[PDB]
């Protein structure tokens, strides 16, 4: 597409998109065009408003576009074109990407004892309520665990809430511990978001005993 400002909007929060260059109050010559999961290509929104779109997105007195509660389907493109009193045209281009933060990740079913030199089921990590899906990853004593690499095996499952569309992730970790290692290793699980710049939420660690 065109040069745009990337906007990250949280599901359920309001969103205000600013229409640069517009007069501060009516009378205003401005037009909003949006292309989202709600639209068939471009939909035009005007200060006068009206119709079903008034329940979803409406032009504010200052010309900004307001969404009371952003949903998954509001991902797409939002553009404004406005003329100031003189007549210079100004354009505003926004790429809106939506997200939701899951609840804290939880280690359900953990092993209290591992046996060295054999593959062991360590635990299952569960994360509920993310958008987009995101990923679950495992850590040993603070260091990332890489699947397949020398005794680590991870299997994963992604489920979708039938009405909200939010994702639930579940990850199972198996390790083949090496003879002569830490007999009380510390495993943790963490959620990594899809959209850039978000923090990693981590689980309480689990400290099993390793038998040589
Ligand atoms: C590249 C770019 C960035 C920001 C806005 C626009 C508009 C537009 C938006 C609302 C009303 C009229 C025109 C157009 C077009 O459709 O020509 N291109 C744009
Ligand atoms: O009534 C009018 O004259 C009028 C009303 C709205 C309006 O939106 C636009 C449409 C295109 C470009 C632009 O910069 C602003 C343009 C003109
Ligand atoms: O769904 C609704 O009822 C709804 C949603 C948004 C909304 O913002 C506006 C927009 C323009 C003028 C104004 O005074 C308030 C107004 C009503």
């Amino acid at each position: 597409g065109a040069m745009a400002q990337n906007i990250t909007a949280r599901i359920g929060e309001p969103l205000v998109l600013k229409c640069k260059g517009a007069p501060k109050k009516p009378p205003q010559r401005l037009e909003w065009k949006l292309n989202t999961g709600r639209t068939e290509a471009w939909k035009v929104l005007s200060p006068q408003g009206g119709g079903p779109w008034d329940s979803v997105a409406r032009v504010l007195p200052n010309g900004s576009l307001f969404l009371p509660a952003v949903g998954i389907q509001d991902e797409g493109i939002f553009r404004c074109q406005a003329m100031n009193r003189n007549g210079k045209e100004t354009k505003s281009n926004y790429r809106v990407r939506v997200y939701q933060i899951p609840g804290k990740p939880e280690i359900v079913d953990s092993a209290s004892e591992l046996t060295a030199g054999v593959p062991n089921k360590v635990g299952t990590c569960v994360s509920e309520g993310s958008y987009p899906a995101g990923t679950l990853s495992w850590h040993l004593d603070g260091k990332p665990l890489v699947p397949n690499e020398k005794g680590v095996s991870v299997k994963e499952q992604t489920r979708r809430h039938p009405e909200t569309g939010l994702f639930t992730l579940q990850s199972e970790l198996m390790v083949t511990p090496a003879r002569g290692g830490d007999p009380r290793p510390t495993f943790s699980c963490s959620f990594s978001p899809g959209l850039p710049r978000h923090r990693a939420l981590r689980t309480a660690p689990i400290q099993p005993r390793v038998w040589e």
